[PDB]
């Protein structure tokens, strides 16, 4: 039943559909856009082999997008943590909503995609903001 966009065995990204967050996953089978990818999380073996929507998996995260070069709209990848917005959490896609710059201050605003979108959140991690990989 193999297929042969993400071939085997590649290194990818995968999205935990419960949570919404991005993680590092590799390809271990590709069944049959309409595909259905089989895959292995990197830091988590006791998740098994998990079966993907091609929609779920993309490549990996490689290029961040400088506070300069961020702009009111765009679709990224970054750190939130929708519990408690102060602390460190986990890799959501997000469309910059405000952008804002004070002598001492940066201040970024994001709709997080938690599927069901976060409006307005503040985002702590201004220097660590991902380019989403398109095909």
């Amino acid at each position: 039943e193999t297929e042969l966009l993400y071939k085997v065995n590649e290194y990818v990204d995968a999205r935990d559909t419960n949570m919404g967050a991005w993680f590092e996953a590799q390809v271990v089978r590709v069944t049959r856009e309409d595909v259905i990818y089989h895959v292995k999380y990197d830091d988590y073996p006791e998740n098994g082999v998990v079966q993907m929507n091609s929609r779920d998996v993309r490549a990996r995260a490689r290029t961040i997008i400088k506070w300069q070069d961020l702009e009111v709209g765009q679709v990224v990848m970054l750190n939130y943590n929708p519990d408690n917005p102060k602390e460190r959490g986990f890799w959501y896609d997000a469309e910059i909503s405000r952008k804002r710059e004070t002598r001492t201050a940066r201040e970024l605003y994001a709709n997080v995609v938690l599927d069901d979108s976060l409006n307005d959140c503040r985002i702590i991690f201004v220097d660590e903001v991902f380019k989403i990989e398109r095909p």
